[PDB]
């Protein structure tokens, strides 16, 4: 189902991950900031909405997710609040390029990058990016 | 031509917003940075290609994309970067102003008009968004 997402924090080096999954492709969008604020969760879900069709985020059930900004934000983007794999693996993915960068938000977009054009499958499979796009345009 | 982006840059309040358009569907990303380094721009460039199967980028050739970092983020990530290859801010400026007064702070108020803009459906009620434009372009099956 098309407009429905999923939003996790991650830990890492005492920064976090803000990590949303789109949850029928498997593809991530994910920044690095400084605390966990509800100023920090309302401008990722007005960005994330303005990118891709959102309908509904599910979440851990965090105070930042229930402040009035967050709340603001999620009126005025259409955005319905609700209360894992694709996580454990950014932090693989991670990882695995780490010591390319100096610093740890550039290793994180390197990861979103190898993880959402990586192909499943052999010759005919298809990587997260294609399938949200073939998704939402199959629903248009 | 699905591959190809525009950058370009925008200035506001004495702040910096950084835009990559979509040149064949008009969808837009935009971010507010602290000033256009090479650093900074590096690190859109590659949120972007992340996000989107980025084949070119066209630039303003600013001092910015210069950078060696820039280069190399691009090699990285393999992306073209053509440089000096010829107004999406003029319309976002104006929804901007639409929305400035909603957001207390500019960034905010960035996102929003980006949110406007790519959800504006285009040319009469049998229109579609740039949103719509994008994925429909970029869909391979
Ligand atoms: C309807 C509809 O279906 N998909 C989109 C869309 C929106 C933003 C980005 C990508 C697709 C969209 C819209 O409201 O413009």
């Amino acid at each position: 189902s098309p407009g429905i997402w999923q939003l996790d924090c991650t830990h890492l080096e005492g920064k976090v991950i803000l990590v949303a999954v789109h949850v029928a492709s498997g593809y991530i969008e994910a920044e690095v900031i400084p605390a966990e604020t509800g100023q920090e969760t309302a401008y990722f879900l007005l960005k994330l909405a303005g990118r891709w069709p959102v309908k509904t985020v599910h979440t851990d059930n965090g105070s930042n997710f229930t402040s009035t900004t967050v709340k603001a934000a999620c009126d005025w983007a259409g955005i319905k609040q609700e209360d894992e794999s694709m996580n454990k693996e950014l932090k693989k993915i991670i990882g695995q390029v780490r010591d390319q960068a100096e610093h740890l938000k550039t290793a994180v977009q390197m990861a979103v990058f190898i993880h959402n054009h990586k192909r499943k499958g052999g010759i005919g499979g298809y990587s997260a990016g294609e399938r949200i796009v073939d998704i939402i345009a199959t629903d248009i």
